[PDB]
């Protein structure tokens, strides 16, 4: 017996194209590009013939395939994109079995508590030196696989370490005063609590809302105000902002302004309700899913690689041209790019040991009750890896992408597979280089970039991160922001209304009675670059205009002020895009005797106004707790336990436990293992073009080899000598 | 019959054979054809075509009738190009008009024997009439006219001819103006050096055994108030030399500290400047792959099997909600005109004309062969004329359409530049996306239409992309690649004695080779007409203000808004942290906000960014070219103000460009404004850019700001 081809292929996730003239089907799915003609005894997979016992059957215009067709074709072996890893990479994320094992161990602990949740369950970082030895020398890591198990018992944090190899608990340590991030059940809890609140229902009624069942809540961390917000620093709290569900699939467009409820998660009740002036809920329908729009006609455009990809995916190891790297997933920061090497004519040179999003923050600048405390620490407080948004094939990534699935642990300790978690794709990126000498044959080569894309959605905003590997050694890091804007309900319909001026003091009026409150998007990337070795130094090269002292008509010259940045404190700074900042290896030089290096560019451009630092006065608490938001470049000594710019437990934190803390002892950065942290952000002043849904806005960062190589890296293999 | 592979490939089409499907896939620009041997029909952009003669497979080689190409490729099924029945008034001069204009000036008794033409271009009707043709189909009732700029020896003469009536309207000698460098000047310079006994003498001293292997490069000399010892009235060129060692890259073998000054009218060297003797770097450093083998790569294609979403009628391009006219100019290249955005059925003005204004690449070395080095690419050399034909599939993606463009050469003869401009649509990530927890995802892909043009001047190749976003945004990117201008030095490594001094003005990128520091400064002239002619310049500076609303916050995020009323105040530095809008104070969007376009002169780049001119305010280049030190400029619309560096920048003694255009500090309140964006890079070289430099890019953007009332890409309502 057989099954309908289209339906089955679609279910499976493959693109199906029928060519009536050629009587040919073209099926695409990740690295598999297949061609099959009805009735043929063979199909083509990535240019190779594949025998089929049962041919594709065409009936009354309906195609049918056998029940084994998907597996026979798509798992044939002719698609070489993915290869089986023989020797497990030490950095492979915990498998589902390991996750379950780690949970069983802690639950077997005499101290374990029954309502305990898991904020994070991740592989405990094997020693960096052994990992590199494995990647470069293939030496086995003899230290046991261990996992960090961070638990939330009520409101108390407990860090546990388990030895998976020996199936035993190594440590169990309660972390005093730390608050746990927001967990999935916290969201349902807040909605329920609000739903059972008599007072809230009453507060809501006297604001126009009739059916309180139509109120949609969103949970926000409260931050820290040394008590000015009147909140017990000891309790596990969350503030709640509400919207009215009008049935347009966009509750974000119907704010119930000036109503904030504070919920105590352990007490499971509203401990405080802050009420302000009553502002009529913006009611007009403002769907963003196209239900009310005409579907435009567009001609097909496809990016195809008929013979397969140029990259190979062995286990989680990616090999592409001269690059080699390990790609894993973390529930808090998302994707982790490790042991990145560049194959320089046979010799694999180290570039980056570990790279990933450090952390990010989206702080608002409106002082009103529903906004003064708004500051989202997306990864830290909400867990971006966990909130990964599966890639919409052909839309969120090009049609020639390969989408990977990633596994992490949910808050209850149960393995969770995120489908299409990360997209991998090669893309044409203009001419790599070109030279059309007058009267001579032209010289041009195409540039190819390997992109690693991951999307995470937290409430109303969607963030896209691209790790771009250029064939020439450069590495790009871009962040895109899109989603639905956080708006403030206001009385003005237009800028001509009486309250307009006051309503727009902290944001643009982007719709009737709707203001897009100004805020910033501040991303921070933690890049443990190991420029051709562990021991590096930070060097500054500031292009300057110097008085000409060589004679001739010129009064000035362009020279450079080169100097080393010897410590963390001095390395923590603002980035002038007019200057050059290098992470060099003072122990290795290129053919011209120049130290092998990488130029760090925390600011390579963006489509929204650039954030020059935090848009907060120096006396603000958010400013105090989070110092990473005010400097674009930071450089610290390597420490396996320092991975977040905002600190490990940022929820309700009273002091900088992040980059402020990591650079506090102002250690030496001379010829030692350095870790670069790039902070880049935008200052978002809204406009109507961004409502009801915002067009993706991007920011770019770059890491370029500087004298790391001896010549143009993409010239090709030397034909002589 | 005729062999297919051979005939088609001669035609410029790509031929793909699929043995499993016994199908040929033929591609050329907007035509995507499928044909099976022996079939009575073929498919052209998804549509059936009856064939007179089926393709025939002989000895494993296909054969097609001698009428195949015409029948299939010109069948009418490929709708990419459409006939233009009523020519746009900005259409560039055709080959016939160029020959005609030349005959008109040649018929005058004032025309001298060996006069050359620096520029022959259309003298366009007034702006008001061009916009009415574009928006109301109103005929421009003006005769085709042309500006004919002649170079008589070293004398510039500007003439105007009436093409319809075939008559000369004016002949004006331009006092003190020096003409741009013309093609023949390259040859005279080399020839003049070749016949110089003295030059040969100086060359022999420097190690060059065969003076016939010496390659000259003509450079304009600038202006140094006589301090360079050069006569202000002579037509001069400075010559920098290299040694040809047979590696196809003379640029890698500089003959340092040797400069000759040639007087083009006397046809002789009038000065030889000599500095210390530095042995010519001899090592072969080819950049053409003769000594390399590239790694094999799996094929990748970008296909549009049913044709393009854009239509090209004459030079009028229509794509999604955009409409614009693309023409070519011999001096600045591509001109984007009468740009409108179709807002739900109504065409709204966005930009009257946009194009490269001018650009400069000034060096920072004081030495003999570098102190005067400053290339005014379009101005002194003619970038349109020097356009580099796009290498299909490489300089532009495989799904691009390559357009041919016509300009007049220096002798007044029409020259068709093949594949002069690339037009292509491209996937650019998600236009927007929102994955609401627990709900069906919402995502749409972003499509951008790019207009790409490449011009090469001497050793450097510049790529320009005019990018139209479906959502109303317009991007303008500038890429730089080519061969670096290097200085010969004695140091081989940084461990050598002269290393420190050899690298004072640039990086040691190869043994004995220093990539001299310099800047790349591009300037774009954008006659934006935001939803109309009358606009105003508005500043919006995000600031931190004390909270006065109560609550725990000590500060707030607010905006300082204010109009910039005059040209002098509009000439400014650009803080990427601020917002600069060109608003139309007479029209507002649904929320009462003035429809506007946000101007961003600096949206990013891959090389260090130029904050201004890396020159002391007393340098002559600094004085001559004010445009290099300010990122934003706004002036009153004037049809004769088109170049930031001035109309005749060769040896200019003062700013006749933007410095002159903003001179009178006129009012920019509710009037026709012209935006000029200066964007540049400061280049400090590295070994990874030698012998050939990987393309470096700079980005700029023009975004609609309350021009619309909502997300522009959602679509029309049902
Ligand atoms: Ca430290
Ligand atoms: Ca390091
Ligand atoms: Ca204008
Ligand atoms: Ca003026
Ligand atoms: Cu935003
Ligand atoms: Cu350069």
């Amino acid at each position: 017996h057989m099954v309908p081809m289209d339906k089955t292929l679609k279910e499976f996730g493959a693109d199906v194209q029928w060519d009536d003239y050629a009587q040919l089907f073209t099926l695409i799915k990740d690295g598999a590009y297949v061609k099959v003609k009805p009735g043929a005894q063979t199909a083509i997979v990535n240019g190779q013939p594949l025998a089929l016992q049962v041919p594709v059957v065409m009936k009354d215009n309906k195609a049918w395939v056998s029940d084994t067709f998907i597996n026979d074709v798509f798992q044939s072996g002719l698609d070489q994109t993915f290869q089986v890893e023989k020797r497990p990479h030490p950095l492979n994320a915990l498998t589902a079995d390991e996750i379950k094992q780690a949970v069983e161990i802690v639950k077997a602990s005499a101290d374990f508590k029954p309502n305990t949740r898991f904020t994070e369950i991740s592989l405990l970082p094997p020693d960096k030196e052994a990992v590199w030895a494995f990647a470069l020398e293939n030496k086995p890591v003899d230290q046991p696989r261990k996992a960090d198990v961070i638990m939330l018992d009520g409101k108390h944090i407990i860090e546990a370490v388990v030895d998976l190899q020996n199936n035993k608990l190594l440590s169990w340590q309660p972390i005093k005063d730390a608050h746990g991030m927001v967990l999935l059940d916290d969201f349902a809890s807040v909605q329920n609590i609000i739903n059972n609140s008599e007072e809230f229902a009453a507060a809501v009624k006297k604001r126009g809302i009739t059916d309180a069942k139509k109120v949609i809540t969103t949970p926000l961390t409260v931050g820290y105000f040394d008590g000015k917000d009147g909140l017990k620093q000891d309790a596990r709290l969350l503030k709640v902002i509400s919207y009215l569900d009008v049935g347009d699939g966009n509750y974000w467009a119907h704010p119930i302004e000036n109503l904030v409820a504070v919920v105590d998660l352990e007490q499971k009740k509203i401990v405080k309700i802050e009420e302000g002036p009553v502002v009529p809920v913006p009611m007009t329908a403002r769907p963003f899913d196209g239900r009310d729009r005409v579907a435009p006609a567009v001609k097909p455009m496809q990016i195809i690689e008929p013979e397969g990809k140029n990259y190979t995916i062995t286990g989680d190891m990616i090999h592409w041209r001269n690059w080699d790297f390990h790609l894993s997933m973390n529930s808090r920061v998302g994707p982790m790019i490790s042991t990145v090497t560049y194959n320089d004519n046979g010799t694999k040179r180290k570039v980056m040991y570990e790279g990933s999003l450090g952390g990010m923050i989206v702080p608002f600048g409106d002082p009103d009750i529903g906004w003064y405390f708004k500051a989202y620490l997306d990864s830290g407080d909400y867990g971006m890896g966990t909130l990964t948004s599966p890639i919409a094939r052909g839309k969120d990534a090009p049609s020639n992408a390969v989408l990977l699935n990633e596994t992490i642990a949910d808050y209850t300790g149960v393995p969770m597979e995120i489908p299409r978690a990360i997209a991998v794709f090669e893309r044409y990126a203009g001419p790599e280089y070109k030279h059309q000498e007058m009267g001579q044959p032209n010289v041009s080569t195409e540039r190819r970039e390997l992109v690693v894309r991951w999307i995470s959605t937290v409430g109303n905003y969607d963030y896209i991160f691209d790790w771009i590997f250029h064939e020439n050694g450069t590495i790009g890091i871009d962040a895109g922001a899109t989603g639905i804007e956080a708006v403030k309900g206001v009385k003005a319909k237009t800028m001509h209304d009486e309250t307009a001026k006051d309503d727009t003091r902290y944001g643009t009026l982007i719709d009737h009675n709707i203001v897009g409150t100004t805020h910033q998007h501040i991303y921070n990337f933690r890049l443990d670059l190991d420029v051709d070795g562990e021991n590096n130094s930070l060097v500054a090269m500031d292009p300057v205009v110097k008085p000409n002292t060589a004679g001739g008509p010129r009064t000035s010259t362009m020279q450079v002020n080169q100097y080393n940045i010897g410590n963390e404190q001095d390395a923590a700074q603002k980035f002038d895009p007019g200057t050059i900042r290098l992470l060099s290896n003072p122990n290795k030089e290129n053919r011209m005797g120049n130290p092998v290096s990488y130029q760090i560019i925390p600011y390579a451009g963006g489509t929204h106004p650039v954030a020059k630092g935090a848009q907060f006065a120096p006396d603000e608490w958010i400013y105090h707790r989070l110092s990473f938001m005010d400097k674009q470049l930071w450089v610290t000594r390597y420490h396996p336990g320092e991975r977040f710019p905002e600190g490990k437990y940022p929820n309700r934190s009273t002091h900088d436990t992040g980059l402020g803390q990591y650079s506090k002892d102002n250690e030496s950065l001379d010829n030692t293992d350095a870790v670069v942290w790039m902070t880049t952000g935008t200052t978002h002043v809204a406009r109507a073009e961004e409502w009801p849904i915002m067009p993706t806005e991007w920011v770019h960062t770059l890491l370029k080899p500087w004298n790391f190589f001896d010549e143009t890296p993409t010239l090709g293999a030397l034909k002589k000598d």
